[PDB]
């Protein structure tokens, strides 16, 4: 089954999302998201919590789903401490990089899950050894949730997926 980061995130995304059912949207947002007035630039849960929202049941499942699978191995194979940086980078670049372009008013662990996407695929072409991969299939179904999000079927999950592709690149040597 599955690990403790990976159990964590999942229901941390449910309760949120249960909160965003119940209060409101732009209340959980103005409460979470990535900073949008300077007297909340110390609060600094609010670089990373972005990642915890989700705006539709079809958001929320898919990271989830991605997550559960992609977090899930790396938890198992390589340990939980290589999840957490894995995700506090990706969530913080991808947000970053959103809320250049966009703003602000972001929410969801696609990002993050792209970034384990692009991890764990070249991990698995270069540490094959390592015994990660991600199957052939899997690269094919993740290739269209990557350009579900590039085609907006915004911008900052080259971010998300640079840091993985980078981090695969180092632990590779
Ligand atoms: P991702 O969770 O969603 C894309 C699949 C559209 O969104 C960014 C903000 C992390």
């Amino acid at each position: 089954r599955a690990g403790p980061v990976t159990w964590v995130m999942m229901i941390a995304c449910v309760v949120v999302f249960i909160a965003m059912q119940i209060l409101g949207d732009q209340e959980v947002m103005l409460w979470l998201a990535w900073p949008f007035d300077p007297t909340l630039k110390f609060e600094f849960w609010r670089y990373f919590t972005h990642a915890l929202m989700h705006f539709s049941l079809m958001h929320i499942l898919f990271n989830l789903l991605w997550w559960w699978y992609l977090g899930g191995a790396v938890e198992k194979r390589l340990g939980s401490g290589k999840l957490i940086v894995i995700t506090l980078i990706s969530a913080l670049l991808s947000g970053y990089v959103q809320q250049k372009f966009s703003g602000p008013w972001f929410g969801g662990l696609s990002g993050v899950v792209y970034a384990l996407m692009g991890y764990v695929w070249l991990r698995g072409e270069r540490d094959p050894q390592s015994g990660i991969y991600l199957q052939r299939g899997l690269i094919i179904f993740a290739l269209i949730w990557i350009v579900a999000g590039w085609f907006d079927l915004n911008g900052a999950h080259i971010a998300g997926l640079a840091v993985g592709l980078a981090m695969a690149f180092v632990d590779s040597l």
